[PDB]
């Protein structure tokens, strides 16, 4: 129960009266666990260094006491692990009793060893002690893999999460691994990393609620920013022709499995490219990104859960590209002629929601009819590969330059892996003329556009949910460290 | 004035009514002008690589008069610069007059050029076209190459700041330069990257006043982090052994030249490593830091300002450690006998401030006397080298391990360049029982009981440090003012 955490604090209290010092400030080791593998994991059985002599540092996970001269224990560190042999053949006596010294050590204390590596009869490769001592204890009751199989414990005590299962390790190292190699995919290709504000007097970028803060002496309410759209876009104006940013952005709308309020956003912007240039770009990135992490370019994910089966993702390219507003006329056999804003067709959309009794949307504009109909007809088209959804009406991309070839439509592309949105680039609009939002977005934007901004194309990824994809997770949860929770 | 935006605006108009574009979708481009230069810098005086056709992009920033049949413009592209040598007998006659063509260029326009490699018989690299395509305009009269010191105007239009003055790219190139040095120096040494959120119940790991905003689904009030402290500690309790983040804090306090209110910090964490572990490292990364950007180890800086001789600071390690109540009394001297919030001891904490004409802080707390004792007779004691102020009472460091043989004291470090703080360390306290804050004062204090129960399952030793990563790129760009490293600094309009 509880009382285990209470006993664990008087002995602590007890070691301090006795005059020992429970948490040392300093422990010199000569190794690591990992190191100590590699090192040693080719002795032979049985075979001893007692002449080597080394300090080694880990948590100690299991305890078993075999008769009462001999001491096993599980010591790990750095996700790895070997065995503790403590002998009493091998225990230097003058500097405390064995028994006394090795009863007091429960599961999840952090000691420090002197002894020697070896392996013992059996093979198991060993940390031989002649001397161990308590770094910091671990008062409370540390649970094993039950418990930890489907909590919030995860989610609220990570690093438990992060000693007891091995998966969640792997977990967040790929995500570093996958931020890294995006990082230096870019900077490969000359491209040249910011830091934009997040705080600002207007959030523009897209179009989601924003978080309100005040500024103290500033005495001004600011806006946690949505997107990093904007001011990278000035910075291609002041001829940093291909800047980047990695960093958390700020939505303040609905919690769910694909949905974070604070989440990890990519936008590169690339001068003299267009939507062509972003579309060989993506695939281009996420083949060798897919390739980097498994060797191969097919991944399983298991779409609904570890309780079903699995299906495979080829992320060899090209991946299909599929315009909206012309699949949703062929599904639906409808034609939605142009405006789209037209009371005619913002009629006929609805009757086709009303029809299959979709979801009707908050606010019925045309921007999100369109949107609710490709979220229930397109978006999971292509479940075996990523897709492109391509060529948006102007009417959802106020930033996306018009359609050189088709009227009334943008050079845009979204790229979805299981019907989840993971990217979004278009050929930028860099007319300041036909921004005619000008006369949220900002009045320092536009006047930007007023002093030249090249022909470029933008794409923004969403970290988290790739790294979803990549692990194997089906919660935006399991790939953030610590998820924002109702206490 | 505002005749010349309208007369670029009905110019813009004219050109689509008569059918060109003067905001074409895509012109594919065959090289860069960094590319340009590197690739025909070593050509003869007067060279034609006539048959090398070339798709060149940039900005004119220079139209130099016209000479009717020679037209000579500056293009520039990536903060490098060639020559625009438009030949009437080179222009490619089919696609428009060339007098018409050319008199539209206007400065700052972006163009694509197709034309052919070349030198003038002076020694100019330059390129010579057949054809020259608006690809954007600028429809407002840009500043000159020395009429942009109104800065006011280089921090609200940072663009105008990076077009026209050379130093300010560069300065934000040297602070890429930092960070990408910063990374690859923890990487190499094993260290772990994360993210840790930047919205929590709490606002812990310093001292500072926090932005507080409302998640509306959620229905809850949140403050915004002013530290990565605690939950990289966490992190530690979880096994990552070295442990770190580069990100944004935010902290709700008074604007100058020293402090934005949000700011890049770096955090790490370091199991099985103390006080004398995070002095070398600092000492180590600095040295090296500087050396990387410079080749040497000393630098100059205008401490004083531009208008003022500069300073030389040295960081050749070791850098020199003072402790801070030792140095407090023998500047003073006095000796402030423990407890420091005994009340002798902060009366002659007071008298001191007094005889020597210092502010008096608003909460007369023993901490705050300590801390405005430091500032005026320690913070500025070296301004040729990086130094440390070490040992600090556990009274202003209540996450810093006690000091292992000075009762009182922790193992505390700051590094200080002229005067400015730039790192914060100490041998991170792991004793949850000593932590006072899980069983302060009653406004900028403390705690977080998801971080005291983690430290209840076992933090090792562990040592932190902190960088400021914008005032150290402050010293190694030159700079006076926050304001000119961060790209758009928050600002009151
Ligand atoms: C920057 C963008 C480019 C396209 C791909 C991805 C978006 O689909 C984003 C939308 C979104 C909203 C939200 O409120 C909370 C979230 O966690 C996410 C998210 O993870 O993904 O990132
Ligand atoms: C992470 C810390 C430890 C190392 C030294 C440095 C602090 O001195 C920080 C204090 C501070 C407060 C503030 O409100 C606004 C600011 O821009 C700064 C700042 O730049 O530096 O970074
Ligand atoms: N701001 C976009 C990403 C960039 C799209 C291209 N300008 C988004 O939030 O989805
Ligand atoms: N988080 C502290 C720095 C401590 C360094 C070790 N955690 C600060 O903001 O000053």
């Amino acid at each position: 129960p509880r009382l285990y955490f209470e006993n664990r604090s008087k002995f602590i209290q007890d070691q301090k009266d006795k005059g020992i010092n429970p948490y040392p400030h300093k422990f010199e080791r000569t190794i690591s666990i990992p190191e100590f593998i590699e090192k040693y994991k080719d002795l032979g059985n049985g075979e001893h260094l007692e002449d080597t002599i080394l300090n080694i540092t880990g948590r100690i996970m299991r305890v078993s006491a075999s008769g009462q001269k001999l001491r096993f224990f599980d010591l790990v560190g750095d996700g790895e692990k070997i065995q503790v042999l403590a002998n009493y053949s091998f225990h230097n006596h003058e500097k405390g009793n064995f028994a006394e010294c090795y009863d007091k050590i429960r599961r999840g204390d952090i000691v420090g060893i002197v002894g020697f590596p070896g392996k013992s009869k059996k093979g198991e490769l060993s940390i031989f002690p002649k001397e161990t001592i308590l770094l910091s204890a671990c008062l409370h009751m540390l649970p094993m893999k039950y418990g930890l199989k489907d909590t919030e414990i995860r989610y609220r005590q990570r690093y438990l999460d992060l000693l007891i299962n091995e998966s969640s390790r792997h977990t967040f190292v790929t995500r570093t691994k996958i931020i890294n190699f995006l990082r230096n995919f870019l900077n490969e290709r000359g491209f040249f990393e910011v830091e934009t504000p997040m705080m600002n007097l207007i959030a523009g970028g897209a179009n989601a609620r924003p978080f309100i803060t005040h500024h103290n002496d500033l005495d001004l309410d600011l806006y946690l920013r949505i997107a990093t759209e904007l001011p990278l876009k000035m910075l291609i104006v002041g001829g940093i022709d291909k800047v980047y940013e990695i960093g958390k952005v700020f939505r303040n709308e609905g919690i769910d499995n694909t949905h974070n309020p604070e989440f990890t956003s990519c936008e590169f912007y690339w001068a003299y490219a267009d939507y062509n240039d972003l579309i060989k770009w993506s695939e281009d990135f996420f083949s060798q990104l897919v390739y980097h992490l498994f060797g191969t370019y097919k991944i399983s994910y298991n779409k609904d859960g570890p309780e079903n089966q699995p299906i495979e993702i080829d992320f060899t390219p090209p991946y299909p590209k599929v315009s909206i507003v012309e699949e949703i006329e062929k599904v639906t056999n409808t034609i939605l002629e142009q405006p789209f804003d037209s009371n005619e067709t913002i009629e006929k959309m609805i009757n086709i929601i009303k029809e299959h009794k979709i979801e009707l949307p908050n606010p019925p504009t045309a921007a999100k009819l369109l949107d609710q109909l490709a979220s229930h007809f397109i978006e999971n088209k292509y479940n075996d590969k990523p897709f492109f959804i391509v060529e948006h009406p102007q009417i959802m991309s106020p930033l996306a330059k018009y359609h050189r070839t088709k009227p009334g439509l943008t050079e845009r592309l979204e790229m979805f892996i299981c019907g989840k949105e993971v990217l979004n680039a278009y050929t930028e609009l860099n007319d300041p003329f036909k921004q005619k939002e000008c006369f949220q977005l900002d009045s320092a934007f536009c006047t930007s556009l007023e002093y030249g901004l090249p022909p470029t194309g933008g794409l923004g990824l969403g970290i988290d949910r790739i790294t979803m994809f990549l692990t194997n997770k089906n919660s935006i949860k399991d790939v953030i460290l610590f998820p924002t929770m109702r206490p």
